[PDB]
């Protein structure tokens, strides 16, 4: 399938995805390609947070959709 994510440094990548693959697997193909730490990266669709454990099918996202990857942190 196909999804595009912009990164925090202003670089977006083109990825190949499939309704059956788990979101963790795709977050890792990208970690190898551009290096975004998966536990420190959050993929979102229309104000909802994506869980590495559900497949992209359950989140009705169709071909060519754009997701926002965001960072999480506290420190205290």
């Amino acid at each position: 399938m196909q999804i595009f994510v912009k990164t925090l440094t202003g670089k977006t990548i083109t990825l190949e995805v499939e309704s059956s693959d788990t979101i963790d697997n795709v977050k890792s193909k990208i970690q190898d390609k551009e290096g975004i730490p998966p536990d420190q990266q959050r993929l979102i669709f229309a104000g909802k947070q994506l869980e590495d454990g559900r497949t992209l099918s359950d989140y009705n996202i169709q071909k060519e959709s754009t997701l926002h990857s965001v960072l999480r942190l506290r420190g205290g």
